[PDB]
């Protein structure tokens, strides 16, 4: 069968925890009151939630309240057990209340508003210094949560929330989230196709942090290019084709290989023969200015097929390219 695998880092950190700790199906919620919290206006639905803009009027702030979709009661408590374990952590959204909402019969979390301008329009004026900087804070998110045992397995530009102004950053939607076990298999249809870590492609389920931190680097891949997305599969098929046609099939094949990972046949006639490029491939005068022999060779640490070769977020902290990003 396939070769077992274990996270490098932080690896038994759920094991010596308090079972308390990890044991989300056990959670009691602590219901807040649902009065405190008035709806102004609805910010956007996804599949598993509609998240409001609302006012807290027992202090006149401003807060994000998100509604959850009817989904197993496992969920729920997964996400708000995490958020709990997580409040206070660098960058990470703070839930502030959890209540029932009486429309939807269905738990409304309650988080600290932070002012977002889209990804989209932001990521088409960050500079060199800024894209470089806000690695930087999600890298110490990263390294928290996993810090604390838990993968976010949904790092994308969508849950990145960033106050270019105050030049704040949070990460959300901790919905997909999980907490991590040595040698625990895992759901393969987490993240979204863009940001699906090869191993999701080729459904290995023994997997950990560094799931984050492939993600990561399409997020940079897309930012420094200046494509976004920069892996464009139309399905989760083409979607490992794509990368294949950047980082190679001859080490796609020594990964499979080594934990003894069959493809789906149905890659025969899709697949083809691909060598690896040279990430230079992809600049051009268009976004070389946020290019640096420093950012080819982050980016390269993080795209690595074999999981357990990429860099780690604290290790990724230690890399050159943020030596110019000034330290607090
Ligand atoms: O869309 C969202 O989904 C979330 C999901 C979470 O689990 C936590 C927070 C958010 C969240 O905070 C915001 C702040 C804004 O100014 C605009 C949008 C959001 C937004």
């Amino acid at each position: 069968g396939p070769v077992p695998s274990r996270a490098r880092v932080y690896t038994d950190v759920n094991t010596h925890r308090p079972r308390e700790y990890w044991d989300y199906e056990s959670h009691v919620v602590e219901w807040g009151n649902q009065d405190d919290y008035q709806l102004v206006r609805k910010l956007g639905r996804g599949k598993y939630s509609e998240v409001f803009e609302a006012i807290n009027i027992t202090n006149n702030e401003k807060v994000v309240v998100k509604i959850l979709k009817p989904v197993k009661k496992k969920k729920i408590k997964r996400e708000i057990k995490i958020l709990e374990n997580l409040r206070g952590g660098p960058n990470i959204i703070t839930l502030a209340d959890i209540v029932k909402d009486p429309v939807s019969r269905t738990p409304a979390l309650v988080f600290e508003h932070v002012n977002n301008t889209d990804f989209k329009q932001l990521y088409q004026t960050l500079t060199d210094y800024d894209i470089r900087f806000y690695m930087y804070e999600i890298l110490k998110a990263l390294d928290y949560c996993h810090s604390m045992g838990i993968m976010h397995r949904d790092v994308k530009p969508h849950n990145v929330m960033i106050d270019h102004e105050h030049r704040k950053l949070r990460l959300i939607d901790w919905g997909l989230a999980e907490f991590y076990h040595p040698g625990q298999e895992y759901n393969v249809r987490v993240a979204s196709r863009y940001f699906k870590g090869p191993e999701l492609l080729v459904d290995y389920q023994m997997y950990d942090y560094s799931l984050d931190m492939w993600s990561l680097g399409c997020m940079l891949a897309s930012m420094i290019f200046r494509k976004e997305p920069f892996f464009h599969g139309h399905d989760n098929y083409d979607q490992l084709v794509r990368i294949a046609k950047v980082l190679g099939t001859e080490d796609l094949y020594d990964y499979i290989d080594k934990y003894n990972i069959e493809l789906d046949p149905r890659f025969n006639d899709i697949l083809g023969r691909h060598s690896r490029k040279r990430w230079e491939r992809f600049v051009h005068s268009e976004n070389q200015h946020l290019v640096s022999p420093e950012a080819l060779d982050f980016l390269d640490k993080l795209l690595r097929y074999d999981h357990q070769s990429r860099l780690t977020a604290r290790e990724a902290m230690e890399h050159p390219y943020f030596y110019t990003v000034v330290k607090d």
